Order: C-alpha cells, then sequence, then structure tokens
C-alpha cells in the first residue's frame, strides 16, 4: 500500500464512484478487471483519467486503490486477436520507482478495450512530452518583462534579467554563461518580502525542494517590487 492513494476517506467517496481532482479530465470507464499483488481481493471496475488510473471495486467499494502517471514507466498490449474469441485485452504494468509489480486482467470484457488502448498511448504520452525569449510552455505566457535583478544564489550575486509568467517563473542571467534558473509556480508555497535582510528582495518558500532562492531590486530604483508581490501572491 505505498503507491495505493486512499480513496474512502481520502477522497471521501460515495458506495458507487471516485472522486474527480481540480482539473482531471475524463475520457473512459469500463468495468471488470482482477488486481493482485496489493492488497486487494479478486474483481472490480476501471476507470481512467489524465491524472489517475483507477480500480473502482465491486464487493467492498471501501477499499479501492489506484495510481496514476506519476509512477508508471511503460504499458502493453498482447496482440490483435488473431480468430475464434480470443481478445485484445492485456494491462501490464512497469513502476517508474518501486519494486511493485501488477497485472490487471480484465475479467469478462468481450473485446477487452481495444480502443481505450489507442487512448491510453497518447495520455502517458502527453505527461511524457510535458535572446532572453522564454522557452515557452503551451498553456501559458508571459505577464512581466524586468530587467537588472542580482538574483544572489548560495555561490554570488550577478546582473540578471527576471519574467514573471503563468507557471514556469524563470530568472536570467547575462554574465558571459546564460543561466538557467527557473521554478514552477506549484513548487511554491508562501512568500515574503525581505527589505532590510540583503537590500529590498523576496524570499521563496518552497515546500518540496525545501529551499530559500532570492531575488535583488536594491540596485536602481524600481518601482516594481510592489507590482511583483500582487501577481505571484494572486497566479
Amino acid at each position: 500500500d505505498a503507491l495505493w492513494e486512499d480513496r474512502d476517506v481520502r477522497f471521501d467517496l460515495s458506495a458507487q464512484q471516485m472522486k474527480t481532482r481540480p482539473g482531471e479530465v475524463l475520457i473512459d470507464c469500463l468495468d471488470s478487471i482482477e488486481d493482485t499483488k496489493g492488497n486487494n481481493g479478486d474483481r472490480g471496475r476501471l476507470l481512467v483519467t489524465n491524472l489517475r488510473i483507477l480500480w473502482h471495486s465491486l464487493a467492498l467499494s471501501r477499499v479501492n486503490v489506484s495510481v496514476g502517471y506519476n509512477c508508471i514507466l511503460n504499458i502493453t498490449t498482447r496482440t490483435a486477436n488473431s480468430k475464434l474469441r480470443g481478445q485484445t485485452e492485456a494491462l501490464y504494468i512497469l513502476t517508474k520507482c518501486n519494486s511493485t509489480r501488477f497485472e490487471f486482467i480484465f475479467t469478462n470484457l468481450v473485446p477487452g478495450s481495444p480502443r481505450l488502448f489507442t487512448s491510453v498511448m497518447a495520455v502517458h504520452r502527453a505527461y511524457e512530452t510535458s535572446n532572453k525569449q522564454l522557452r515557452l510552455l503551451p498553456q501559458e505566457h508571459v505577464y512581466d518583462k524586468i530587467n537588472g535583478v542580482w538574483n544572489l544564489s548560495s555561490d554570488q550575486g550577478n546582473l540578471g534579467t527576471f519574467f514573471i509568467t503563468n507557471v514556469r517563473i524563470v530568472w536570467h542571467a547575462n554574465m558571459n554563461d546564460s543561466f538557467n534558473v527557473s521554478i514552477p509556480y506549484l513548487q511554491i508555497r508562501s512568500i515574503k518580502i525581505r527589505d532590510s535582510k540583503f537590500g529590498l528582495a523576496l524570499v521563496i518558500e518552497s515546500s518540496q525542494q525545501s529551499g530559500g532562492y532570492v531575488l535583488g531590486f536594491k540596485i536602481d530604483p524600481v518601482e516594481k517590487l510592489q507590482e511583483s508581490v500582487k501577481e505571484i501572491n494572486s497566479l
């Protein structure tokens, strides 16, 4: 139960269906599959999304466990069924990180979902495929252009150029090497201003990374630090 996310209590389900996360898009959903090497029984439903691939039970759906695209390495098919009551059904499981293996056997689907496999190749693929002009992500735009910022690293600080985007909040330095320093907004948890410490700066409280990245704005009369904290606390 190390990559089974909890659903009965942590997703607060009824007796029949899952609970959808914000921004989670559904494509297909089916039934009558077997799980092995979890902590479960023998039969239940099967749901899929753009962030999780979900097994709903049949008997006791107050035990219902799944995993998503954050942990899957690659996926397999069996073959196209040659003749006389075969199937195309194969769900075989490659964990990215841990040594747990799984086999998903649809117990009684009659064509075994040959067209759901035509979908599931692309939805893993989207999670696969993910001078100062930004390497811009799709569904992302630039909302501020700031020249002359002294980001002060643990090594040293230098002349730089800052951008404020929708998601990937990056910083460029034009000091002889074209640095890449980029954080996403979802890794940002909280923000504080440091006017006195290190000269009119902001510090970044990261949850997962557990580190702090600063910038620098005492280098010019800038009138943009109060512009900054509004955009980044909102978005």
